[PDB]
RNA sequence: AUGGGCCC
RNA sequence: UGGGCCC
C-alpha cells in the first residue's frame, strides 16, 4: 500500500510486549534457529540502531498504478476467471442471514465469540459478547446501527493494529521484522459475511485445482488429490510473493471486487462496495493514526478468499501480457492466500513474467533458491504447499504432507504456559508424515513427561480420513 | 494477542 | 468454551 498521511491522535492504545511463547525441553536439544518475534521497541536481541515501528510498515512500498490498457487486460482476466468460477459454484450467493452470518453454514464455520472486538469497542471496552450474544444468532443495539448506516453506504471505520506474537526465524527476528494483524471491526466482518457467506461457503466445500482454491482443504485427505492432479502435468512451479497482501494496489482490488461480486451472479449491491472499503483504510498504532490506500488488511472477513482471488487473476494476467492466446485451460493452478503451486504442459518462462507482475505491484520469486531464476522440469515432488511437500506413502500409495523436520523441531521448542500438552497432541498428527525414525526422533526429549501418541495410532487414523476402504482392503 | 481453513 | 498448525 501507499501510506499517504500520518498524525498523533491525542487517545492512546496498548499493544502487547509480552511474548507468551515460552521454550519447552525440546528447545535445548534442537536448538532451533527461530524464536519468538520481537514485540518490545526496546527488544535486547534486536540489531543495533533497529526501530520496530519503522521496520513494520515498511511493507508499504507504494500504491502500483496501473494503466487503462494494463486494467482493460487486468479487468478482461477477472471476468473470466469469474466466469470459471461461478460456473463451478452456481450462481446462488444471495444476501445471508443474520443468524446464518452469526451461526454459519454448511461449509462456514460460526464467528469467534470470545476474540478481538476492534474499534470503537477495544477504547471503551466492550467485548463481542456484549454487542452480539453468544449461541443466539442476534446482535445488539450498537451493530444494529452499524448495519443500517452500511446499507445507506454512510459508514467508517479504522482498522485496530496488533503485533502478531509467533515463532520466526532468528535473521527475521534480529531484523525487527514482526509481521502485524490488522483486527477490523466486528460489525465489518458480520456484515461481509452476510454479503457474501453464500459465495464463501461454496468455495470452501468446492475447493481444488479448477476453482484453483485450496481455502476449505484438509492436507491429511486431500493431499492424494492434489497431489495426482499436479504430477500429470510436465512443468511445476513453486513461486513465492513477496509482501502478497501489502502490495495489492487499488486498481487490482477495485476493478476485481466489480468482476467478481456482482449481483448478475446472485450477490447483493452492497457486496461491492464492502469489499472496496478495503482499499482506503485507516490504521491505528499507539498513537499513530497511518491512513493507508491500497493493500488488503490482514484481519477482514474472507482475507484468504479475496487473496487467492486475485491469486487466480495474477497469473492469467501475468501469461496474457507476455504470451498471445492464453486461457484458463492453458495451465493449472492451486493456492491458499499468497501461497500458490501452478502447472502446465506448455515450457512457461516465469523468469520473463518478472516484470508483468511488476506492473501489479507484485514481486515473484523461486522458492528454491538454487540457481533463482525459474527453472523447467520440476515436478509435484520437488515444490511445497502450506509448508508441506508432497511425498508418496510407502504402504497405502497416497501422496501425504510432510512437513520439514527443522520446521517441525521449532513448532515443538516452543509453546505457551499448559498448553504442552495439548500441542503434542496435535502436531503429532503433522510428525507421523515424516516416518517412523523421524516421528520418534522429534518426540524423544518429551519421553517420561508428556503424553506422546503412538507412531501406529495416527498412522492408522491417517489411512482411515485418506480413504477409509484402504484399510478394509488390507484385511481380505 | 485478527480473518478464515483444517485437526483436536 | 479451550489448544495447535497453515495461509
Ligand atoms: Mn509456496
Amino acid at each position: 500500500g501507499l501510506i499517504v498521511d500520518t498524525r498523533d491522535v491525542e487517545e492512546r492504545v496498548h499493544v502487547m510486549r509480552k511474548t507468551e511463547l515460552a521454550p519447552t525441553v525440546a528447545h535445548g536439544v534442537f536448538n532451533p534457529e527461530f524464536g519468538p518475534a520481537a514485540l518490545s521497541n526496546k527488544d535486547p536481541r534486536l540489531n543495533e540502531g533497529v526501530v520496530l515501528d519503522e521496520v513494520i510498515f515498511s511493507k508499504h512500498k507504494g500504491d502500483t498504478k496501473m494503466s487503462a490498457e494494463d486494467k482493460a487486460l487486468f479487468r478482461r482476466c477477472a471476468a473470466d476467471y469469474a466466469s470459471r468460477l461461478h460456473s463451478v459454484l452456481g450462481t446462488a450467493n444471495a444476501p445471508l442471514s443474520i443468524y446464518e452470518a452469526i451461526k454459519g453454514v454448511d461449509g462456514l464455520d460460526a464467528m469467534e465469540p470470545d476474540t478481538a472486538p476492534g474499534l470503537p469497542w477495544a477504547l471503551q471496552g466492550k467485548r463481542r459478547g456484549a454487542l452480539i450474544d453468544f449461541e443466539n444468532g442476534t446482535v445488539g443495539p450498537e451493530v444494529e446501527a452499524a448495519l443500517k448506516l452500511m446499507e445507506k453506504r454512510e459508514y467508517k471505520f479504522a482498522c485496530q493494529t496488533f503485533l502478531k506474537d509467533e515463532i520466526r526465524p532468528m535473521e527475521k527476528v534480529r531484523a525487527g521484522k514482526t509481521r502485524i494483524v490488522d483486527v477490523l471491526p466486528v460489525e465489518h466482518i458480520l456484515y461481509t459475511r452476510m454479503m457474501i457467506g453464500r459465495f464463501c461457503a461454496q468455495m470452501h466445500s468446492n475447493n481444488g485445482p479448477q476453482i484453483g482454491s485450496a481455502v476449505g482443504c484438509n492436507p491429511d485427505v486431500d493431499w492424494q488429490r492434489f497431489g495426482t492432479h499436479f504430477a500429470q502435468y510436465r512443468n511445476v512451479w513453486d513461486v513465492d510473493y513477496s509482501a502478497f497482501d501489502a502490495n495489492h494496489c487499488s486498481d487490482a482490488m477495485n476493478i476485481m471486487f466489480e468482476e467478481v461480486f456482482r449481483t448478475e451472479f446472485g450477490f447483493h449491491p452492497n457486496a461491492e462496495w464492502i469489499l472496496k472499503t478495503l482499499v482506503n483504510t485507516e490504521h491505528a498504532y499507539e498513537n499513530k493514526r497511518i491512513t493507508v490506500e491500497g493493500g488488503m488488511p490482514s484481519g477482514c472477513s474472507a482475507t484468504s478468499i479475496i487473496n487467492t482471488i486475485l491469486n487466480n487473476i495474477y497469473v492469467l494476467y501475468a501469461l496474457r501480457r507476455h504470451y498471445e492466446g492464453v486461457e484458463l485451460d492453458t495451465y493449472t493452478m492451486i493456492s491458499y492466500g499468497d501461497d500458490i503451486v501452478v502447472a502446465s504442459d506448455y515450457d512457461l518462462d516465469f523468469e520473463a513474467l518478472k516484470p508483468h507482475f511488476k506492473s501489479l505491484g507484485q514481486t515473484i520469486t523461486p522458492a528454491d533458491k538454487s540457481d533463482k531464476g525459474f527453472v523447467l522440469g520440476h515436478s509435484i515432488t520437488d515444490v511445497t504447499f502450506l509448508k508441506r511437500h508432497f511425498h508418496m506413502d510407502y504402504g497405502t500409495g497416497f501422496y501425504k504432507p510432510v512437513m520439514a523436520s527443522k520446521t517441525l523441531e521449532a513448532i515443538l521448542s516452543f509453546a505457551r504456559r499448559g498448553t504442552i500438552q495439548e500441542k503434542l497432541i496435535s502436531v503429532a498428527g503433522l510428525a507421523v508424515h515424516s516416518g517412523p525414525d523421524e516421528y520418534r526422533r522429534l518426540f524423544e526429549p518429551f519421553q517420561g513427561l508428556f503424553e506422546i501418541p503412538s507412531y501406529r495410532s495416527l498412522y492408522l487414523r491417517w489411512v482411515n480420513a485418506v480413504c477409509g476402504d484402504a484399510a478394509a482392503l488390507e484385511h481380505h
